[PDB]
């Protein structure tokens, strides 16, 4: 239902539906989603207690393929809401990594207090969510890192603020991560807009397939309008 082509000229783009499915959702293709509901969860939650939306993290889980016997790392994750949704949609273990000590207790906390919630809803045991007080590129400087896992890896990274190095640096290590991983990025990890990209990076092609995307739009806290972002599968 997808419209365009995933390429830089044609993105793949999935423009609002005029009235809601059933769920109540403007955003997903199914008739049928959760995205309401974890809107008024998390909120409920942090309540109690620069963001991707749950209607987002709905089109994600279908773009990356995420399944239960894959392991989801959120690389900067925040107060880790697309963890939690993603724990619950597809079975995968989560891993979260955080440098903001105090991000890490929230994401820790709530998980806490939403795991029964979800648990109780659904009738089944959630998945395994991890959080990790660390910056990133400590934890990646590990070259061991995502090899047990045979490309059932899948790497969420918002770096619209991350400095140019850092998502640099993610550039090169990613080159080394196992076939078959897939890796969601905003600020391009692999620039290919210009057709001479191939002839610049022939490595990054060898080792990737590249796939443009439009976010939906109100579907990102900092925009109501639609943006660019990248799904970069490892060959
Ligand atoms: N070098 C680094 N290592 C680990 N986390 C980092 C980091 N640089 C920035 N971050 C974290 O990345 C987060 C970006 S906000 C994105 C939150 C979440 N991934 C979502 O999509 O909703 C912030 O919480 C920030 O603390
Ligand atoms: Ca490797
Ligand atoms: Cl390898
Ligand atoms: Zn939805």
């Amino acid at each position: 239902g997808e419209l365009g082509a995933g390429t830089p000229h044609e993105p793949y783009n999935l423009p609002l539906r005029g009235n809601p499915n059933k769920s109540g959702c403007h955003h997903c293709l199914a008739d049928q989603c959760h995205c309401v509901f974890f809107e008024r969860l998390l909120d409920a939650t942090f309540r109690r207690l620069k963001s991707l939306l749950p209607t987002f993290v709905s089109r994600m889980v279908r773009l990356m393929e995420i399944t239960s016997e894959d392991t989801f790392y959120d690389l900067g994750c925040g107060n880790g809401s697309i963890l939690f949704q993603v724990a619950f949609l597809t079975g995968a273990r989560c891993v979260g990594i955080e440098i903001s000590e105090h991000n890490a207790k929230v994401a820790k906390k709530a998980w806490e207090v939403i795991r029964p919630e979800l648990e109780g809803s659904s009738g089944r045991s959630m998945s395994e969510v991890n959080i990790i007080t660390s910056d990133m590129t400590k934890i990646l400087a590990d070259e061991r890192l995502f090899e047990s896992e045979r490309g059932k890896t899948v790497i969420l990274l918002s770096n619209l603020l991350f400095p140019k190095s850092l998502t640099h640096y993610l550039s090169e290590r990613f080159r080394r991560v196992p076939s078959g991983t897939r890796i969601l990025c905003f600020d391009d990890l692999y620039p290919h807009s210009r057709s001479v990209a191939a002839i610049r990076d022939p490595e990054a092609f060898r080792l990737f397939a590249m796939t443009d995307y439009r976010w939906q739009e109100c579907s990102v806290e900092w925009c109501t309008r639609d943006g660019p972002f990248f799904i970069h599968r490892r060959r």
